[PDB]
């Protein structure tokens, strides 16, 4: 075949629906997230239409390669999708009804400024390439496009499936491309990282804090440099979830943060110790009670001061 | 081809059965797992029907593209199934006996709160769509649905493969959809654990609590802090074995409660000390040898009163 | 096509035969193992016999669909198995000898009891369904069964690779099938455990009891604590080479009763030291002699105890 | 089909270009990235010519597998490309407009001298072998050569994509091969790597030479080797980020100039400690307050060193 | 089709070559490598010749599937080759020049004893099965053998691919097989190894060395016993790089002995520390000063003991 011929100039609207059967693998590393969806076209190819009166039963049925069917490929995707046909119905008025059901690995990208509080915005885009004999743009069947309520993306909530009705078409080398946009929008589940990591990363920094209630550097430095290592634990284990993002993430900035908390803590100690051999035990003494109190606060200050400065 | 047409104005019962063949790689993490297993359907298509007395054989055998064969797909799946077709049976009566054996990839969730002495009820479900024509409904053919004598999925037991008999059978973009559910229940092999996990993490608690048979700052802090060191060791070891949960796992709990009694255990080793600084080594070393009570019990509590609230 | 015609009322016997050209990829956690084989079958379909003499030469050569194939099955694989036909000759006498080379993921257990000093049995079980019109049965081809002087599983010296000359066959979904069974034993490479896993896991335990000739709390802990966190290092890197397994491996059995000659060993310090506060020299370093022969004793013994135990 | 077939005795000129619609999977170990793109061929095959005015429509599609089409296959790929033909147009004077979308995985090395510093030339290769009846070359049409907005190399910014207008043909086995260069520029997103590896690296060695400001052996031990362990922690989590290079990378570099600023520490600790037994306090304490500047100064010294040796 | 027939009683030689165009992935744990290559065969089938002078062009191309071409297969490999037919060209005189671009996933082992220093023959063996009709036998086309200047295996250098021109033939389940012997020879890039692990793993060691100069049991416990900590941690990173060999590697070995030098330092410190709690002091600090000598010696004798006995 070859397509449809324009009874006026007009471009062929082709009408596109996406309904999510399962999403899964969402990758935060590696930025993407496999889908498994019907996808659902409709159009008009009068050379198709025909009498339902003088034909028998309303609707025609079609084998795929038999009539001409629109070039629909995915954009943001790296395995070109794997479909089954699942039926091709031809109205009367020669109105073509597609469906297939397809699964593809999606290639969206996160934000992850705001890490492990953070949402997202994932993207499927639709094209199809303009022919020849005549133009073709895209646009949603409204009614076609959903989801399950049975869809569960491990460690995220699901807002919408939506899907922006304008596609915005452009020149791609010599002819028109029209692309539509799949809009599913994301929240993580952020409870896990409480007591996972954020309570635990705490209590060994606290550890750390009690060599202000103490005098003998042979043990502080046993205190604050055990529980550095311990906090290194946790450092190269939440720096591997992520991607190298190139802008800073708020978890990032906390613990980058804590860096400091044990360097600066060291660094009292470390004078604390070095006066009292200097024998002015009333000035280290006053340094390391201070601190006592110092430290806490500067923390609640300062990541109240992130935390503001990420939300 | 295209659908038997309907004598009266009745539906088009599908006889369905599914004999699991293999069990593979309850993916955890993933929430999936690896099945391959004979899927058997089985319709009346009267179009088909034939006199056997003036035929030859009692039943007429076709290649698969000959007959009409309904659109029975997979729902929660990644990898939409791998099927070799076994067999096609036409009866004289019309109706057909139609056999593949398939392997996929399912993707059913998992309940962890009681991990790892969890169990689990797997779920595959068959659906099929309704043509223009005529609506199709599915119906489980309890002679056809088993498993084998073979079947090992490691690390569980398995305990029934069923099916719930009634399809419920709803609309979804404009046609009608019969979706079954054939259900593999599971409990976990939780011996590993013992010996694995739970025996040395807590012998690894126990040496901390020496620090209360002991006066020398020095020394506990090292004692406390090692072993919250090799207790690190195994916390990550266990929370990347397992999904982020949003709710609470029950290992989880058990162990995010260790980090507090060895928090509670530096405090108190803090304090031990400070007191003997101060000069009340009697109030002191109350508080040293009470916590050598004071431990072991809270701990036989507050396992014992998780243990009733998670189960 | 469909099958050859029973001349009396006899079932079809099918000459089967599977020649190992690489075995690889024995993957211990998933308890599977790659090959790659020809695999051979032979049957009488007289529908194909000829006359040679008229003919012209010998034997004939038929493309695959050509003729009826016996629908042969790899029942204990993940992957149904990739092939390729290589020859199909068909004698005079209407005989077939069918060969193809087929690649698959074969799923055998394995039996851990042993590590690292176990042998398994490894299984490829060949099945056939019959049909309608005749029964089908499989038996060996003896002289068509064997393996390469190539052939190498890294890890595991290969013993024998035989098959059980009769098949069980049974009824299944109604019809009749026939199960054949191909075996191939493997014994462990073991020696790579020796001074990779053993010899240092002794060394960081008998460094733990230079704390018997040291009288020097502060330091016990230290020796003690340090090489217990070393010797978590090589339980966490041996408990992820092997699958949680529901029975005690031998390996895991002396791995778990090497954290009690740390707990103990750290409750033997930690009483020396208790008792050397409370000023019994004598009684602290009498326990802490005997200890020096007690512990290596009471290990000797106690492997030897595992050891038989488990042999 | 077989080729056009040259009017004077001239080889045939076939028009390339590649528009890249995704980058992704850059792979530093591999050394392998994923691409997605369109392939636009264009040559002239008179045989297909033809009068517009009386055929109709200005321009003619071909399916495939009807005309002659040059073998174009890519060079350094490991994955031989995964393509749908998208359009073949040919125009009225035999000249053909070929199009598909590919995606393959190419491999192109990177140097990491500068890493994570460094930028990029990756490479994708085309060829074209010629045939027996003529000879083949391929040269580029600098219009149809480009990338999306969208293009994301996730760690990377993106400079040109450009390609070597000239190709340099030659001799392979008996026949001509003509060879194209097209070349993607890539800088490494560096700042991940600053709050991530080099600050903490940094902090854990500043506090390594807190041990100048103590006179105690018994905690400068402590201090020196646990911040080695944790540097450690660091080398290991760097080294295998990155291929096994035969050259020195800078990062690599730096890492073991560090491990001797622990070593020479642990050399003037030992010292200082030494002499204080033989009792000379002034020279040890001389020493140890030497490096109090020593350190720190041949630290800046030797990385600007480095700095300019390697930029 | 089937074979050329024998115009004497001869066997036919089919002419080999294989021309190397990508190495990559060598995976020393796996004992595989991929390769990217034209398979180039050569053979006379008189029924395809022909007169040049009446029929046109000198040379005649066909379609794959049109002629009668050798069932040539790759013996030693995982992935049964993925192909593209590249040209047919038959010669005048019945004589066939097939060619092919392969890329395949080819298992040969390695031998590890002089890792990291270690050369290697891969081989990519070819064989042929002889056919009913006639015998077949495989030989080498040496100009059509060869590799890219391109061609990088990373970290390895490409010394030679040639190939064993004798075809050793044999009996293989009643008919002949033909096998061929292709070798690439490779070395390894070795200058990696001496920054990351050879050099580091002194040091560490040579740190644990300075408790010679020490008569603190206290600190030389730590001195020694977390060196042997931080030796763990590359013991575990260069034991998992490797495959579980048999024998024993040369990198293994020179591991292995330092877990003594750690053992053994440890006896000594524990004496020396006995030896002054039983007041010796002369005695303890006796051997504690040949130490410092005795180590370093011992070392470099069983270094060179050791490098002699594995070169
Ligand atoms: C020392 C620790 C040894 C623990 C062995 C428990 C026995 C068990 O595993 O008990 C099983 C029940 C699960 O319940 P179920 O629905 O009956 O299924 C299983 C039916 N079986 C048993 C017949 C197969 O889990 C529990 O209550 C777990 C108790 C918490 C133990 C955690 C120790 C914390 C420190
Ligand atoms: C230091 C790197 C910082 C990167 C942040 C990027 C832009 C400035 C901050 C903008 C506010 C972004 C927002 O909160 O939405
Ligand atoms: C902390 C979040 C916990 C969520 C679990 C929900 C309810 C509490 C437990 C109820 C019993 C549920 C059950 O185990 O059957
Ligand atoms: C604890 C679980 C024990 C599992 C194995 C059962 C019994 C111990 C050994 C029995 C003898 C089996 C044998 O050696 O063949
Ligand atoms: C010591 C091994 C050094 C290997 C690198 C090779 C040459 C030295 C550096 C040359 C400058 C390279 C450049 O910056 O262009
Ligand atoms: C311990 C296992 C050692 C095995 C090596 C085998 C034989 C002894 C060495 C012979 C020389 C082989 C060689 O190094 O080329
Ligand atoms: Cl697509
Ligand atoms: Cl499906
Ligand atoms: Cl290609």
């Amino acid at each position: 075949v070859s397509p449809p011929p324009p009874i006026a100039d007009e471009p062929l609207t082709v009408n596109t629906g996406i309904y999510l059967i399962e999403c899964y693998s969402l990758d935060d590393k590696a930025e993407t997230f496999k889908v498994n969806a019907f996808l659902s076209l409709s159009w008009k190819d009068r050379r198709l239409a025909f009498d339902p009166v003088r034909s028998g039963v309303r609707v025609k049925t079609y084998e795929p390669e038999a009539i001409w069917i629109p070039e629909i490929r995915f954009v943001n995707v790296e395995n070109a999708r794997d479909a089954d046909v699942v039926d091709i119905s031809v109205s009367p008025d020669g109105t073509v009804q597609y469906l297939e059901r397809f699964s593809a690995r999606v290639l969206s990208p996160l934000d992850f400024r705001r890490y492990p509080f953070d949402s997202q915005t994932l993207h499927i885009y639709l094209i199809v390439r303009s022919v020849d004999t005549r133009n073709i743009v895209l646009a949603v069947d409204l009614e076609k496009v959903g989801k399950n309520d049975d869809v569960f993306l491990t460690g995220w909530d699901i807002e919408s499936f939506t899907a922006v009705v304008k596609p915005a078409n452009f020149a791609l080398e010599d002819r028109l491309e029209s692309k539509l946009d799949y809009q599913l929008r994301i929240s993580r589940q952020y409870f896990s990282y409480i007591p996972n990591i954020i309570l635990p990363m705490l209590f060994i920094l606290f550890i750390s804090w009690t060599a202000f209630w103490s005098t003998s550097y042979e043990a502080n430095v046993t205190l604050v440099v055990s529980t550095l290592i311990a906090h290194i634990a946790f450092n190269i284990l939440v720096e591997t979830n992520l991607p190298k993002t190139p802008y800073m993430t708020y978890t990032g900035a906390i613990i980058f943060m804590i860096y400091l908390f044990y360097f600066v803590a060291v660094i009292e100690v470390t004078v604390q110790h070095y006066l009292k051999v200097e024998s002015q035990p009333a000035r280290a003494a006053s340094i390391t009670r201070a601190s006592r109190i110092a430290f806490p606060v500067v923390f609640l200050l300062a990541n109240i001061i992130l935390a503001f400065l990420f939300f």
